[PDB]
């Protein structure tokens, strides 16, 4: 689990949103397994707006941040899961990292700031929903 949270927005996975982010919707795409919802008090996460390839992701499963080398976002082929069908993800980023069910929502960061969350996995790479391209997160 986990999220972002810039200015009043909270940034989740799909597949991990609850009632109330539902409730409080303002924009999804099940093709990033992205889903932002409204909140009452302000974040502080700043998301970084660059073309960086290295960076820092959170990793639940080891309780410890990991440096990583990652790919630029593309459209990937993921595997079937209990949350969505054999598919390709679009504006997926890869990188060699452990990577469990349950680390989803990690952040992954440079020196611009949050880059994008943990969204899939397995055999040894750990893959990042970015966030970079959504420029309107950063004002109303
Ligand atoms: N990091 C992981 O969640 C993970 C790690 C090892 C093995 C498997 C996973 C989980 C994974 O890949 N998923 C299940 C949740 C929905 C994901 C998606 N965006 O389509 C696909
Ligand atoms: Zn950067």
């Amino acid at each position: 689990s986990g999220a972002i949270y810039v200015g009043n927005y909270r940034v989740v996975n799909r597949h991990l949103a609850t009632h109330n982010d539902w409730a409080n919707l303002v924009w999804e795409d099940s093709s990033r397994d992205l889903l932002v919802s409204s909140t009452t008090a302000q974040g502080c996460d700043t998301i970084a707006r660059c073309d960086c390839q290295t960076g820092v992701y959170y990793c639940s499963s080891r309780r410890k941040h990991y440096p990583v080398s990652f790919s630029k976002p593309s459209l990937i082929f993921v595997e079937a899961s209990e949350y969505y069908p054999a598919r390709y993800q679009s504006h997926l980023m890869l990188a060699v990292g452990h990577s469990e069910p349950g680390d989803c929502g990690g952040i992954l960061r440079c020196q611009h700031g949050v880059v994008g969350i943990v969204s899939t996995g397995g055999n040894g790479l750990v893959g990042f929903a970015d966030v970079r391209d959504l420029l309107w997160l950063d004002e109303e």
